[PDB]
């Protein structure tokens, strides 16, 4: 309806630029089976970590008129690799909104991009941090039915002004290998009408998509047991070979054994070494437990009813177990969401077996409900599968099938958030964990995305670590089978989108006055030590204080430039704060497990200043970091050499939408088969690393199809799916890859 770019008169437009990428006009097939024109594109993306097009006309573009319209293109991928494409979409404003797809290899397809209409009318909640669409799900069902694949949501902003479009990129970041695509029909279309029932009857009585068939969808009981019993009898407890006790390498060389899991350099690679002292390396999955698995009913309880969290717990809700709901709870039970309850073709009652999987959570990171009722279909399917031969026996059954899984699939470990009553399995190792949280002071980055930053100075903070590691002590029992503990994960210490973000701890504190925030007398004291008068800092930065006694009132930087000098104190401030943050867990892991390696805080790429990696080089036994690309880039993980640390993946995934899910994940794949290719080069860049010591993928299980409770997150990111049935295809890629882990390192 309203074309862009077809590519018909021979030219590379002159308003398209290329980002580490050859292009060119050349004869393809189109999706409708006939030849014509189109833009193939050739990124240089094994050496170059961000790569693509980006269309960026003159003036930006007026398409105000188009009320209810997306953004249209047609594409493929060439040669011998899937491409993953990020579609950012900025306006004059400078607001952006991000979404990405998976372009298979193979025959063209037509991709859309939601401009205005339909799930973006009211977009979300409201809340910058929620990140879903309205429904609660990351990224819904399609508002209506075509052969065209709807471009998934990933974050940004839902209505952007698009009285101004200035600037239309597609990107291939992070991969392992050139990627080639060919695109054509770059073009605007006005949204068919909504489908009023897009979000009605989603799920069936299994947790499976209710509206598409798909190779492995459960459709009886009967086929349920079938996939089952075929399992249970490959099943034996069997190690791979040459597994020593702690699923080390048995042939060795063999070196000091200490009776826990430590780290050493074996020629010129780090590794672990096993409470024997094999040579060990660490994979396996995360999130080896449930409280995960249940989403939201749309139904609430009256309060009444519900018990109240203890301000001591150690536990955040979002990592509690699931709530056993009672009769008088479920008796109040109340729609606070149609939305959410018309998404479910069945939720048992009260008397049913299966009433007992239901959960309520008291709290929520983001989506359409603060609290409510959820219901664990996984649970449930545990439950159908394995039956009762006394009260919970599925979970014991569940937790022995589940190890028997991982030594089959070669896997050395149980990795984190794996539930503490696997801990005395004593068959295979596993990665403990605890989160540090209270009611200690606070600070902020002023872009905290899972919570506020703790105010590490503040005495409570080291109370609070002191009594999480306490905790976690008396799970782990001082087991060899521990390899290591996380402490925290993912937590905001300053995103790398600008040096304002970047220093937003430091920014955000300094604007604070002194007086009853600890972590702001210290940035005080050391600018202080620094400067001596308020007459240095005043020309430093460039202000006209009167004195230290206003400067400890509060002082505005985030107005200020970012000067040479503004830039020196952040970074002094951020790793001040940042070694405060270490040295009191490790202080609080040491104490109680003395023995046992501190594994860091996990950090993602959104939080890793390089003032804050260098703490926790210095005080974390191995430094953790979650990584959802394609693999680990020569450029992007460089300066490890310099820290000379043992490293650890703590997340990384791939998904597809092959089988029923409305949204791949984090990084995306064209099919099951193409997710365990991909496994394997996300893998073999581990293992190729010098640095690292292992790598856990996130997670065990997929998310629910409509999101878990927590935050919407709705993911193909499983070993299993939602009836509990292994994908086959990532089996083999794990079992590939673990088979050759030793043999590669050493
Ligand atoms: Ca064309």
């Amino acid at each position: 309806s309203h074309m862009l770019f077809d590519f018909e008169n021979d030219q590379v437009p002159s308003n398209i630029h290329f980002l580490n990428a050859r292009a060119s006009i050349e004869t393809y097939t189109g999706i409708n089976g006939e030849p014509s024109k189109g833009l193939k594109l050739a990124m240089q993306s094994k050496q170059h970590s961000y790569t693509g097009l980006a269309i960026v006309p003159e003036q930006p573009w007026d398409w105000s008129e188009f009320t209810s319209a997306s953004l249209y293109f047609d594409i493929v991928s060439v040669g011998d690799h899937s491409t993953q494409f990020y579609l950012d979409v900025t306006d004059q404003n400078g607001a952006v909104f991000t979404r990405s797809i998976d372009i298979p290899v193979g025959k063209m397809q037509s991709y859309y991009a939601k401009l205005s209409g339909h799930d973006l009318e009211v977009p979300d909640s409201g809340d910058v941090n929620d990140l879903n669409l309205a429904s609660g799900l990351r990224s819904n069902p399609p508002t209506w039915t075509s052969d065209d694949r709807q471009f998934v949501w990933m974050w940004g902003v839902k209505n952007l002004d698009l009285s101004g479009i200035a600037k239309i990129s597609l990107s291939v970041q992070s991969a392992m290998h050139d990627k080639t695509v060919i695109i054509d029909n770059i073009r605007i279309q006005p949204n068919p009408p909504q489908d009023e029932n897009f979000l009605v009857g989603l799920v069936d009585e299994f947790g499976q998509n209710a509206k598409v068939d798909y190779k492995g969808k459960i459709h009886s009981l009967e086929e349920l047991h079938a996939a089952r019993d075929v399992e249970l009898a490959e099943l034996d407890g069997k190690p791979m070979p040459s597994r020593s006790k702690f699923g080390g390498w048995l042939a060795g060389p063999k070196l000091k054994a200490t009776g826990y899991f430590r780290t050493e350099k074996i020629n010129g690679k780090w590794m672990l070494v096993d409470p024997e002292g094999y040579p060990y390396f660490a994979t396996g999955l995360d999130i080896i437990r449930l409280s995960n698995s249940s989403t939201m009913t749309g139904y609430d309880y009256d309060q009444a009813t519900v018990a109240q969290r203890s301000a001591d717990d150690v536990t955040p809700e979002d990592s509690k177990g699931l709530m056993a709901v009672s009769e008088k709870s479920f008796a109040t039970r109340h729609l606070a969401s149609p939305t959410r309850a018309a998404m479910f073709n069945w939720l048992p009652d009260y008397d049913h077996p299966l009433a007992n999987h239901y959960n309520y959570r008291r709290s929520a990171h983001s989506g359409p409900l603060k609290r409510g009722e959820a219901y664990s279909f996984y649970s449930a399917n545990l439950e159908r599968k394995y039956g009762e031969t006394y009260p919970g026996s599925y979970l014991d059954k569940w937790r022995e099938v589940t190890v028997d899984r991982m030594l089959n699939w070669g896997f050395t470990s149980l990795g984190n958030w794996t539930d503490p009553a696997y801990y005395d399995n004593n068959r295979i190792p596993f990665f403990a964990n605890g989160w540090v949280i209270g009611d200690f002071k606070t600070v902020s980055s002023g872009a905290d995305f899972w919570g506020a930053m703790p105010d590490v100075f503040d005495p409570e903070f080291k109370v609070r670590a002191m009594e999480t590691a306490r905790v976690v002590s008396e799970e782990i029992k001082n087991s060899p089978w521990c390899v290591g503990v996380f402490i925290d994960n993912e937590k905001s210490f300053g995103r790398p989108d600008s040096d304002k973000a970047q220093y937003g701890i430091p920014i955000h504190t300094l604007g604070r006055p002194s007086e009853g925030v600890p972590t702001r007398q210290a940035f005080s004291k050391l600018l202080k030590a620094k400067y001596k008068t308020i007459a240095a800092l005043n020309n430093a930065w460039g202000l006209k204080l009167s004195s230290w006694a206003e400067f400890d009132l509060g002082v505005d930087v985030k107005a200020l430039p970012v000067t040479d000098t503004l830039r020196a104190d952040y970074s002094m401030l951020l790793s001040a704060y940042a070694d405060q943050y270490f040295k009191v867990v490790h202080g609080a892991v040491e104490h109680y497990m003395p023995n046992h390696l501190y594994l860091g805080a996990r950090f993602p790429d959104w939080g890793m200043p390089m003032e804050v990696v260098k703490a926790a080089a210095k005080y974390a036994d191995v430094v953790s970091y979650n990584s959802y690309k394609e693999g680990l880039p020569k450029q992007k993980w460089a300066f490890l050499a310099e820290l000379d640390k043992p490293s650890i993946i703590g997340e990384f995934h791939i998904g597809a939408m092959d089988h029923g899910s409305y949204h791949p994940g984090l990084i995306h794949a064209a099919s099951q088969a193409d997710r365990g290719e991909m496994y394997k080069d996300y893998m073999q860049s581990v293992i190729d690393n010098p640095y690292f010591v292992g790598a856990h993928w996130f997670q065990y299980m997929d998310s629910p199809l409509t999101g878990r409770a927590y935050d919407g997150e709705n993911y193909n990111v499983g070993f299993v799916d939602v009836t509990d049935t292994p994908y086959q295809e990532m089996v083999d890629a794990a079992k590939e890859v673990n088979a050759k882990i030793y043999t590669e390192r050493l």
